[PDB]
């Protein structure tokens, strides 16, 4: 029980902790309806509006008015932000030239730029084209200051998700808010954006920057508003707390604006109607840029101006219904919109049969607007599984379209998204003493800022997904050092022990400075405990391991003018024993030859062997991996047409190949005993997915094997399945099908990194930081 008979008298907005029984004036009191009986009264006042005119100049101080512009506002930190401007002859903040800050010009009493975050809804990274006609105090933020073109949110593309990825540096799988509903089996509960429920604890995981600064003893003013405290008085209060004496003043402040996202729900994000809520926006932006110069804190404060997610078009007249696949929806319970989540209306009811959905979810109309997959099965970039709140039905749905349940406008726009969709893409802009002048930067993810406002706090970051030191480049000062990750098992170099007559595989042949031309970036670490073997050869080298039983990596470079040559009809099923492998260590032919489900093939292509000898290398048990026929069909046509339609676009390429196992969907290398499958009769493991990571010079003038400077990297994981019911189009010719597959699994290279436990990129004549920020570039393909 709180006792409202309190007051707020002299407490509006205080930054102490207040607990029952006594009542709180803080931001969040009205949603914990624990507010003193005069907050509404004391804190919220409206009189005579935000700005100051000519004839309040000079004023006498009427408390009653809702900002001031008597001649001691300054001092008491409460003058409306226009004051100066209007009482004093100084100008707006947007009409000064930009000036180069290259150190904090911080007032007395200021040890550190303070950061703030301008958050803003539903900001698509387009609207930032409108410029300074529309937005012109963002443009100057935008143009003096450090921007990415775009910010990429995570999956789904909607608020409350996107909101705590911020906050935390996490994955939503990971922090646990992995939609703005969801139902939690075990709490046996439902969160959602509006409702109490939300409140609960319970709901957020992982470490948000507020309690980490918190926790370092950085004091962070409020990253909630309640929503009926107004922009105005949000903007007013952030100064107010700037204005607090040395012994009381937060370091990092949050401001959030709930537009442009209400009006792009409403009127599309191309409507001419955006227009009045951008400029809205901007005025904002420049009542506190106004208010940070009256306070001599413009040259000071670090901002960061960013969006949560974009805005697409999507109209009631898109929207496709289960209704029409399936017989029975009102047993099921559908999270729906822009993408699908699945569950049975009735928790756990056993009758529930997602096998049979499924199936009548699949490639059933010719322009199906949505694509079902079990959550292991999403694109790995994604990041979407390991949670128990994320049911295991999903729909990944086509940007523009809606999903519903059933037939039983107003809304001309929606987000929510796959997160590499241009439409979801959002905005990111730096301004201040730590952030770089005048310089743009490539686009990033939004799970790297956490550790960047670590960064810029003076904070040691909570273990989170950012890749720390990739954003580097962003920053003047206060970049963080990385260092090497140290190798955990090093290789032994086998040499020939074997007779080709100690060999019982089942393997029949008929017919009978390599790392220099081959690791141009120097061999992988592996960065746990395990035994394996570097094999080389004229073509290609290899981490082969003893306990897999097959490579960890298999890595070649391919010329620009490379001969793709055929597969003799003779060696079709050609596998060579290797007399450098014990027998004990080797995969057998007997185990594919039984198991009526799986095939082979191999990482190194013997379609780009340089010469009918060197082939035969190709053949080797240690370069053959469990594929199943429907894979084949995709990984053949990589290996034999697009590897070498890349090495021609690209000036030749260097591939690094290999298995990836993760059964537990966790993003993260399997150990052995999460490993579930087996080729038939033996103990191969099979590959959950294959991965390929390309690298090029980025000047493709120059050859990728005599780079001089920047890299150019696409990757991909591509899951190993029993068939190709992903792809609607896959009884038509691979050139149909399998490199729209292959875009959909497009990945970083650091999602291999954590999938495979090995370090790419170690030799290299590129900064370390260089290095990350290439490892988590994404190849979107849009
Ligand atoms: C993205 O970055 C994150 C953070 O580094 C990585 O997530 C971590 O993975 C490691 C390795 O698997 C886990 O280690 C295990 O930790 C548990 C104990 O963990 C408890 O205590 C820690 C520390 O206080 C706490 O962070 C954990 O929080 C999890 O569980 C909470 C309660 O259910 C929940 O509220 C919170 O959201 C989080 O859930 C997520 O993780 C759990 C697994 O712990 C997972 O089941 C769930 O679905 C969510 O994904 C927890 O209270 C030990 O007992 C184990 O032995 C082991 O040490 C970390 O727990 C985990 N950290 C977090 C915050 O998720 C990701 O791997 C990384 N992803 C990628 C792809 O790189
Ligand atoms: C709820 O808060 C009110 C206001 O603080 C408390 O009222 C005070 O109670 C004391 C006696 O306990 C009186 O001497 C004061 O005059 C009261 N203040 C006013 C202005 O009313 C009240 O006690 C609280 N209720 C509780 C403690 O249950
Ligand atoms: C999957 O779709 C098929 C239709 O293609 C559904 O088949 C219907 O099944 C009902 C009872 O199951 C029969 O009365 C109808 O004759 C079938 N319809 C047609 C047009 O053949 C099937 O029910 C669907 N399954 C699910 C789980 O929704
Ligand atoms: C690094 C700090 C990051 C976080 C700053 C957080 C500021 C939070 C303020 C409280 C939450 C406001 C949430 C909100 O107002 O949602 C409005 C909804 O219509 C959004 O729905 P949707 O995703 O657009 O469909
Ligand atoms: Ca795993
Ligand atoms: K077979
Ligand atoms: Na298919
Ligand atoms: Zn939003
Ligand atoms: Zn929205």
């Amino acid at each position: 029980w709180t006792n409202t008979s309190g007051s707020c008298k002299g407490r509006c907005f205080e930054l102490q902790e207040v607990g029952p029984p006594d009542c709180r004036c803080d931001n969040l009191c009205k949603s914990y309806s624990s507010c003193c009986h005069d907050f509404d009264e004391l804190c919220l006042k409206t009189a005579r509006g935000w700005e100051c005119t000519k004839d309040r100049c000079g004023e006498v101080r009427n408390e009653e008015n809702a900002c001031h512009c008597s001649e001691d506002c300054l001092s008491r930190g409460d003058c409306c932000t226009n004051y100066q401007v209007v009482c004093k002859g100084e100008s707006h903040w947007v009409d000064d030239d930009c000036e180069e800050i290259r150190v904090p010009e911080c007032p007395a009493g200021f040890v550190r730029p303070p950061l703030i975050i301008f958050s803003v809804d539903g900001f698509r990274a387009s609207y930032m084209k409108k410029g300074s006609k529309v937005m012109p105090n963002i443009e100057k933020l935008r143009s003096c200051g450090t921007h990415a073109p775009y910010m990429r949110p995570v999956y789904p593309t909607k608020t409350f998700p996107n909101l705590y990825t911020l906050a935390t540096g996490l994955y939503p799988e990971s922090h646990g808010i992995v939609g703005n509903s969801m139902y939690d089996p075990v709490f046996d509960a439902t969160f959602h954006l509006r409702g109490r429920e939300k409140f609960n604890h319970r709901w957020w995981g992982g470490q948000p920057l507020w309690i980490t600064a918190t926790k370092q003893g950085v004091r962070a003013g409020t990253f909630f508003w309640s929503v009926s405290i107004p922009h105005e008085r949000r903007i007013l209060t952030i100064l107010q707390w700037l204005s607090l004496p040395d012994n009381e003043r937060p370091s990092v402040y949050a401001f959030y604006s709930e537009q442009p996202d209400f009006s792009g729900h409403k009127y599309g994000p191309f409507g001419p109607e955006m227009t009045n809520p951008l400029r809205e926006i901007d005025k904002t932006v420049g009542q506190l840029m106004d208010g940070l110069k009256q306070l001599k804190l413009h040259r000071c404060v670090n901002v960061i101006f960013v969006g949560d997610h974009g805005m697409e078009d999507v109209t009631c007249d898109r929207t496709e219904f289960l209704s029409n696949y399936l017989t029975n929806v009102d047993d099921i319970t559908l999270v729906p919109g822009t993408l699908g989540r699945i569950r049975p209306k009735i928790p756990n009811n056993l009758k529930y049969d997602p096998k049979a959905i499924i199936a009548n979810l699949t490639c059933k109309k010719p322009d199906q607007h949505f694509k079902p997959y079990m959550k292991q099965h999403l694109p790995k970039r994604l990041h979407y599984a390991n949670n128990r709140r994320i049911e295991d039905l999903h729909l990944l749905v086509e940007r523009r379209w809606h999903v519903a349940r059933k037939p039983l406008c107003f809304f001309q726009g929606d987000h929510g998204f796959d997160n590499k969709v241009n439409s979801m893409q959002t905005v990111f802009v730096g301004y201040g003493p730590t952030f770089k002048y005048r310089t743009k930067v490539p686009p990033f993810e939004n799970i790297e800022l956490y550790n960047v406002m670590c960064d810029l706090l003076g904070l040691k970051p909570a273990p989170n997904n950012g890749t720390h030191g990739s954003l580097n480049h962003l920053l003047r000062t206060n970049t963080f050092r990385p260092t090497l990750p140290e190798e955990v098992s090093r290789p032994n170099y086998p040499g020939i022990m074997y007779l080709q007559s100690d060999f019982d595989l089942g393997c029949t042949c008929d017919d009978k400075s390599t790392e220099e031309r081959h690791l141009l970036y120097g061999r992988p670490a592996v960065l746990y405990r395990t035994s394996y073997d570097i094999l080389y050869h004229t073509d290609f080298e290899s981490g082969y391991s003893e306990i897999f039983l097959m490579p960890l990596w298999t890595s070649y470079t391919i010329s620009k003018q490379a001969e793709v040559s055929s597969i003799p009809e003779h060696l079709t099923n050609c596998v060579r024993p290797d007399v450098r492998v014990s027998p004990g260590f080797s995969q057998n032919c007997l185990a594919y030859k039984n198991d009526k489900q799986m095939s082979y093939g191999f990482l190194f292509p013997p379609y780009l062997s340089s010469s009918p000898e060197a082939k035969y290398d190709a053949f080797l048990v240690t370069n053959m991996v469990p594929m199943y026929p429907a894979f084949k069909r995709v990984w053949t046509y990589f290996q034999r047409v697009l590897v070498k339609k890349y090495a021609s676009e690209r000036n030749g390429v260097n591939v690094i190949s290999g298995p990836i196992f993760d059964y537990n969907y966790n993003g993260l290398r399997d150990i052995e005993d999460e490993i579930k499958q087996y080729v038939e009769g033996s103990s191969i493991p099979v590959p959950t997915h294959y991965y390929s990571i390309i690298t090029s010079c980025l000047d493709f003038t120059q050859p990728a094997d005599k780079c001089d400077g920047p890299l150019s990297v696409s990757s991909f994981i591509l899951p190993h399945r029993p068939d190709n019911d992903e792809s609607c189009n896959s009884s038509e010719d691979e050139s149909k099908w399998v490199e729209e597959l292959m875009k959909m699994h497009t990945a970083r290279v650091r999602d291999i990194e954590h999938l495979t436990g090995l370090d790419f990129y170690r030799k290299t004549s590129r900064s370390y930081s260089e290095i990350l920020t290439l490892k988590t570039y994404l190849h979107t393909y849009e």
